[PDB]
């Protein structure tokens, strides 16, 4: 069994799915980042143990609510029969087993599509579905030194603090600051 | 056009993806729990713009890397007809349009395979493919007070710092300590 195109109406979440909590401005990111360019990773689901013809949601709840909020009538799926055990362990590992880009090689992925391909920080945002904000401040990254890119390379220089420091008038003098 | 088993050996990476750096750690994680539960995530490709009957990796290339370490014949892919510009959007879309699991959420998730399902640290971590230091650390944050808790659902205490803090023999102690 591969992945299909199912309607998005006939599946309903798993109320012991590893997650609780669900932050409005993560979500609506993503349903703008679906509203562009769709659901791009197919939501695994298992037949409903409770209800008939409906799919409880083994991995994928987010993109679900969030292909809702964007109005999308259908979404890719992948049908597996699971038990209580499986669920639980492939919901941990979807979520636990990958690894984050580094946000310098965010930024360059960014300046890639603004002189490689002539767009605006506008268009990013839209198509990436981010604010304009956050496109802008992670691009002011690569101004920074080599050294202050090699803390952040290396992690040193806190990623939460790298936003923080982009968003400052002077940036670059915030360096300094991260030791104290 | 859904998605279906490939054989691992007609993909190739495309060298202008987004992420350049691939941690080893990391990657024997991957490996490991590819090695238990499979490849769970099918793999994004297009056709090979330079080789003909060859995949160009869009999305997935850790999950390929991991597969071929794990010694897996085919591999899960999904091919879309994508120009340049349609890639680099879509690589950073997928890594970049994601929620992290709350540390807490994670132990949590852990508690339950213990005690509903019976399962020790040594079997959660060969499942989930992490250590059982991994595990074992990630679960002692339970134990600690609801405030330095709150800390960590908060954020404020770093999430890296949190299995360090577990790990010391006086954790609780750390709080205070915080304040630098
Ligand atoms: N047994 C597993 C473990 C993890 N994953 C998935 O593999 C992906 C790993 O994400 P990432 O670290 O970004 O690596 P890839 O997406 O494989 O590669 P890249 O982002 O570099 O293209 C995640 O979707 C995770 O759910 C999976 O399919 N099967
Ligand atoms: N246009 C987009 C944007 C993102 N994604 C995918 O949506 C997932 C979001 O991951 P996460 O935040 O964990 O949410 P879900 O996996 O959807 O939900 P859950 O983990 O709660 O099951 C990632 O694999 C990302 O590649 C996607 O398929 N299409
Ligand atoms: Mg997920
Ligand atoms: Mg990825």
């Amino acid at each position: 069994g591969g992945s299909r195109e199912a309607p998005i109406e006939i599946l309903q979440r798993n109320p012991d799915q590893p997650r609780r909590t669900f932050r409005e401005e993560d979500l609506e990111d993503l349903s703008n980042s679906i509203r562009e360019k769709g659901v791009l990773q197919p939501i695994l689901v298992r037949p409903s143990p409770d209800t008939a013809g409906e799919y409880q949601i083994v991995a994928g709840e987010r993109r679900w609510r969030a292909a809702q909020r964007a109005g999308l009538k259908t979404v890719p799926i992948m049908v597996r029969e699971l038990d209580d055990l499986a669920v639980l362990e492939i919901g941990i590992i979807e979520n636990v087993q990958r690894a984050d880009l580094n946000v310098l090689e965010e930024a360059l992925s960014y300046k890639v599509l603004m002189e490689k391909f002539e767009r605006t920080q506008e268009n990013i945002a839209q198509t990436i579905g981010k604010s304009r904000s956050h496109v802008a401040n992670t691009m002011r990254l690569l101004a920074l030194p080599d050294e202050v890119q090699s803390y952040l390379v290396s992690g040193e220089l806190t990623a939460g603090h790298a936003r923080a420091i982009a968003a400052a008038a002077d940036p670059v003098a915030l360096a300094k600051q991260i030791i104290e």
